[PDB]
């Protein structure tokens, strides 16, 4: 049932939205972080500082050694292990237990995080990606071929510590409001989409679309921030900045080093834009946008003041739309129709005079040039 799996996901602020889930047998349970950018299912299998549990391959009599190593590279961290398989469940998700490969962590360097409660990792993206190669079957493969768990799962993740839910197998509708808007996954490797247009405030950003997408754009729930192409960055900087010109800003808080600071409760909210994303829609000529508030790329930082981090951040391997992007929304993660659906999510952050929204038909003409090739 999709109760059952209402509110499944917990987590730490700016830390990382996990699921609980048990390995082996008997099952040891631990927290596993949620990430739509990566293929691989990994958990902590050796003592780290960081960690309070890890998976104990000694104690499982359901643990098939695979004899194989693995390292998986990510932008902020790495870790390298083990190869095997065991059985998996999911305590608040569908009622099975599956046989999936697991990468038993045994050294890592900047990948696990002092606080966050989470011991792993589920990487819900497709084979492509996967290390060593396309060969190791994801866990949510091994989901689909083994049991009759439809082919899709949505993401709501609640920001404003931390919460939300993963339906696994399919739609919560109590979980959004309106409609939900549709955007083809290009290639089926990461959750790759094509961003068409940009606005900053109502002002499109008039660039070339491929810059929006060079060289890709991808959903990822194991990112904290919106993170843009250099030349973008740059140009949605350069318009944030003359928007809130009002308030003083040390220069290194656009890189995101250091904070801003407000006496509780008197932050200027207003004087920072909203940014709409443009997304290539089902039908030809046909896109629909998603409206973020300040409120979800200035993030709190936790003295009575309300401090913030500048959660738009530069990139180098394409646009990557992190928490910042999904915490406003409901998304869908259709990969029987090879789509991604957005509507506003039930916990979306409250401003009092602007919404979040996702809004559509658009008219947008030649869509498949905005894709990098
Ligand atoms: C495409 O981007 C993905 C990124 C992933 O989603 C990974 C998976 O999650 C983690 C989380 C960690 F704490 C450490 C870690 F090592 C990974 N995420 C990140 O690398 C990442 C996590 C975080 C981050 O703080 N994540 C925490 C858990 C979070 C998540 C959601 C909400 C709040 C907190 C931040 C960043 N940024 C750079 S930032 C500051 O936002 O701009 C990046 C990726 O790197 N995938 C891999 C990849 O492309 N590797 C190629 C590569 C990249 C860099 C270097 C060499 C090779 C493959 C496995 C598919």
């Amino acid at each position: 049932s999709f109760v059952e799996m209402v509110d499944n996901l917990r987590g730490k602020s700016g830390q990382g939205y996990y699921v609980e889930m048990t390995v082996g047998s008997p099952p040891q349970t631990l927290n596993i972080l949620v990430d739509t950018g990566s293929s691989n299912f990994a958990v902590g299998a050796a003592p780290h500082p960081f960690l309070h549990r890890y998976y104990q391959r000694q104690l499982s009599s359901t643990y098939r050694d695979l004899r194989k190593g693995v390292y998986v590279p990510y932008t902020q961290g790495k870790w390298e292990g083990e190869l095997g398989t065991d059985l998996v469940s999911i305590p608040h998700g569908p009622n099975v237990t599956v046989r999936a490969n697991i990468a038993a962590i045994t050294e890592s360097d900047k990948f696990f995080i002092n606080g966050s409660n989470w011991e792993g990792i589920l990487g819900l993206a497709y084979a492509e990606i996967a290390r060593p190669d396309d060969s190791l079957e994801p866990f949510f493969d091994s989901l689909v071929k083994q049991t009759h768990v439809p082919n899709l799962f949505s993401l709501q993740l609640c920001g404003a510590s931390v919460g939300g839910s993963m339906i696994i197998g399919g739609i919560d509708h109590s979980l959004y409001t309106g409609s939900l808007w549709y955007t083809p996954i290009r290639r089926e490797w990461y959750y790759e989409v094509i961003i068409v247009r940009v606005e900053i405030n109502g002002q499109d950003l008039k660039m070339d679309c491929k810059e929006y997408n060079y060289d890709k754009s991808i959903v990822d729930s194991g990112t904290t921030n919106l993170r843009l192409p250099k030349k973008v960055f740059e140009a949605a900087v350069k318009s944030i900045k003359a928007a809130s010109s009002t308030e003083k800003f040390p220069d290194g808080f656009w890189l995101g080093e250091q904070l801003v600071c407000w006496q509780a409760g008197t932050t200027p909210w207003n004087i920072f834009p909203v940014i709409s994303l443009y997304l290539m829609g089902e039908v030809t000529n046909q896109s629909f946008r998603i409206t973020i508030l300040p409120q979800q790329y200035l993030r709190p930082v936790e003295s009575q003041d309300d401090c913030y981090k500048f959660a738009i951040s530069q990139s180098s391997t394409g646009t990557v739309m992190g928490a910042v992007i999904m915490e406003g929304f409901y998304v869908v993660f259709d990969r029987a129709r090879k789509r991604i659906g957005f509507a506003v999510s039930a916990c979306h952050v409250h401003d009092e005079f602007r919404t979040a929204a996702v809004e559509g038909p658009f008219v947008t003409l030649d869509m498949e040039d905005c894709g990098y090739n």
